[PDB]
């Protein structure tokens, strides 16, 4: 089933754009905010747009995007339990928490102290 993934502290919403930009919002009536989790292996997941089929994606220089190449080493991520019902959303192959910063970007960061990569998933 598809999830939304909302920042804890700001409220906003995770979008994949038709255009390959990530960014938060919201806007519940948003279709771009709506994600599919899936397995990748036995312990990964990858966050894939429901509306537009683009997997997140978090490069090496830190920055967010969407991306349709499956071969993509940068898609997969680790889901933890952060306590309260929020997880962490890490990527695997960077060790980058997903993060969105008060101003609507996304980007990563490998600073687990961060109050800004906080998600509640919700169905």
């Amino acid at each position: 089933k598809p999830v939304l993934l909302k920042s804890t502290e700001t409220g906003q919403y995770l979008r994949i754009n038709p255009d390959g930009t990530v960014d938060g919002t919201r806007d519940r009536s948003d279709q771009h905010i709506q994600f599919q989790v899936s397995p990748e292996g036995g312990g990964e997941v990858l966050l894939k747009s429901t509306e537009t089929g683009q997997y997140l994606r978090i490069n090496p220089d830190g920055t967010v995007d969407g991306t349709r190449d499956r071969s993509d080493q940068h898609i997969q991520f680790q889901v933890s339990p952060e306590g309260g019902g929020e997880v962490l959303l890490k990527s695997t192959e960077t060790g980058q928490y997903l993060r969105i910063n008060p101003d609507g970007t996304v980007d990563g960061t490998r600073d687990r102290s961060d109050q800004h990569i906080q998600f509640q998933v919700s169905p």
